[PDB]
């Protein structure tokens, strides 16, 4: 009778924990299962009835899927406080001149940086692709390059100053997170969904 | 010409970052790709030639795979500093009485806790299964339950005191991490492998 949720790493590590805490304290006997994956893997699990609720980056147009916009999410270019990018006026050429570190292909974060950020910059060879936010923050903190992540992921580091937000002369990188579930699917599901608001 | 490494989340977030930093500083022009996945997904990618180096939890007996023991890894039961488990002598019944939070099924961490820890405890219904270490640390910090992770993952929290190591009257939970690559595969690969020592 466990509730199964399939969400992205940004949602699973920086949005769901506060929701899970309030849901568990009010319902301590209902088991919870929370998997981390990108949009295509989550949609497949919902179609296969392997999970109950899916939280993805981007919309879903399948007739068997009930998809509703859930939360806005702003992505931010950031760098180490000792990065030369922080000195001088930021330009598109200066942004493309720094070594870049990006999330894994197929993730909603990498999709946003590819079409909304890197498309407006001069072409460059990607330095590193790290499939986890924690490894990216460590690499950026060590001056290995710059990156682009959700503000929720680096909010703690932006406050302490271990990471610095870089102002980019481009429209802000804002995405929409969606909540999905199968059309052929329920109580207790609705309870968890009420805590996600 | 990018080097592709496929490792577990514990290796990717708490072992590889220091290795990646030293490798990048000495070779800044060689692109790097680092994916995060469990042992079975990594072995498949090595067999499919999708990645070059695999770092997994546990051995591999396939003839096409060159598998060598790499690093020892000690797992630790931990709890919030305000957990009632920290008061009184720890027993197997007291450990089974706390709500438990564990990593996703198929991970090397969950495999260790299942056969080396939970097998010696009274049977219980698992409270939460979270497929990411960060969501587990937040859940444990909020008193939702106890967990078992690699000491490398919670080393920072064990030092500051935000998480407390629990002494268990059982043999220590020590595992062996392996490095794998295809037998039919190389220079520059050897360079990265020399930084992994």
């Amino acid at each position: 009778g466990a509730i199964r949720v399939y969400a992205s790493s940004t949602i699973g590590n920086y949005i769901l924990p506060e929701i899970i805490a309030r849901y568990r304290r009010d319902f301590p006997d209902l088991p919870l299962e929370m998997s981390v994956g990108n949009s295509l893997d989550v949609v497949q699990a919902v179609c296969d009835f392997r999970v109950d609720i899916g939280l993805i980056s981007g919309p879903c147009h399948m007739a068997e899927i009930v998809a509703q916009p859930w939360l806005e999410d702003e992505l931010v270019v950031f760098a180490s406080p000792a990065s030369p990018l922080l000195e001088g006026e930021v330009t598109l050429e200066r942004l493309a001149a720094m070594p870049w570190i990006l999330r894994e292909k197929g993730s909603g974060t990498r999709e946003i940086v590819d079409y909304l950020l890197l498309s407006h910059l001069p072409q460059f060879r990607l330095s590193m692709e790290l499939g986890n936010s924690e490894a990216i923050k460590h690499a950026v903190r060590h001056g290995l390059g710059v990156s682009c992540l959700s503000r929720r992921v680096i909010a703690e580091q932006l406050e302490t100053g271990s990471l610095v937000e870089v102002k980019v002369p481009l429209p802000p990188l804002v995405r929409t997170l969606y909540r999905i579930h199968h059309r052929q699917k329920s109580s207790a599901l609705a309870r968890f969904l009420r805590y996600c608001e």
